[PDB]
């Protein structure tokens, strides 16, 4: 089912990420997604009406908005992809007072609580959580690391983040992530992975590169008993570069391994 939504207000935080500030059709609700779960902002560009999935990355009890952070795939910017992301340069392109119309709840997993997951229908729970994600697909991750901190503290569920990116200034989610990281050690462990380094003139002591065993192991718990692993990156990084690794580091491959 579809919902009418109207964009009010717009950012643009770089030369190509967005922070765009939708409002609902009722400004005595919320947009009321279910932490696991997300939205489909459907719009027909062309002729043909597409699908993309967006995880809001607003606190869940923000009343009468939502906020999208996406990162705009232009055209006449990369070699193999010449003509931009389809549905990325369409927002770019709404002028603020559009309407937009999403639609949820989609997706799998739900963080029904306190460690308590349900994956394609069964219920779980873990203490040793392992994340993986590069460029956008922070924000599946982000909600739940926010739920988390919102339960502090008697979720007792450790994070473990791995965060790629290309670059240093590409490194999406940063202060927010940066300033819990600080707040509570205790709980989230950060480590940024990247490309290249536009100025180390300041000093990047985080890993430089790709994602590999190594990075694994000294960042994302022991496959164990009651340590699941989330991923969400380009699917190359999962095939071969978080896959196979996670069962280098002992973990059922078979349902120990939830992605969005
Ligand atoms: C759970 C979930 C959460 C997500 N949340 C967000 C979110 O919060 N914010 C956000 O920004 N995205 C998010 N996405 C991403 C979303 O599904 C899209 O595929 C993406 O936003 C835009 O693709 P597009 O629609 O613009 O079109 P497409 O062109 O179909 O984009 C996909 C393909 O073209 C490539 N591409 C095209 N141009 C370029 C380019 N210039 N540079 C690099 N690659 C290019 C893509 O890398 C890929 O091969 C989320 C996805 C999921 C599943
Ligand atoms: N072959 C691969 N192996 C490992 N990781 C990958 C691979 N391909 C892409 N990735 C990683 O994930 C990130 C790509 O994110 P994506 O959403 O494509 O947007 P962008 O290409 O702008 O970063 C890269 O920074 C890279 O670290």
């Amino acid at each position: 089912g579809r919902i009418h939504c109207r964009l009010v207000a717009k950012k643009e935080l770089s030369r190509d990420v967005r922070l765009f500030r939708f409002s609902l059709p009722s400004p005595d609700q919320v947009l009321g997604l279910p932490i696991g779960k997300h939205i489909f902002v459907c719009a027909t560009i062309e002729g043909k009406l597409c699908m993309r999935a967006y995880t809001p990355t607003s606190m869940v009890d923000e009343i009468g908005h939502f906020d999208l952070l996406v990162k705009v795939y232009f055209k006449n910017e990369h070699p193999k992809f010449p003509n931009g992301g389809l549905m990325t340069q369409y927002l770019d392109s709404l002028p603020v007072g559009s309407y937009i119309d999403v639609k949820g709840p989609l997706g799998h997993v739900e963080y029904t609580g306190r460690g308590s997951f349900v994956i394609n229908g069964k219920q779980r729970n873990a203490r040793r959580l392992a994340m993986i994600c590069g460029g956008s697909g922070i924000t599946p991750m982000y909600q739940i690391i926010q739920a988390v901190l919102r339960d502090q503290p008697e979720d007792h569920t450790e994070m473990h983040l791995v965060y790629a990116n290309r670059t240093e200034d590409d490194i999406l989610l940063r202060d927010e992530l940066d300033r819990w990281a600080a707040e509570y050690p205790d709980r989230l462990k950060v480590w940024y992975v990247i490309d290249q380094v536009k100025r180390p003139e300041e000093g990047w002591k985080y890993s430089v590169g790709f994602v590999t065993e190594a990075v694994l192991r000294e960042h994302v718990p022991e496959g164990g008993d009651d340590t699941l692993a989330l991923a969400c990156g380009p699917p190359p990084m999962i095939q071969f570069a978080i896959s196979p690794n996670l069962e280098k580091m002992k973990y059922d491959m078979a349902n120990s391994f939830v992605v969005f």
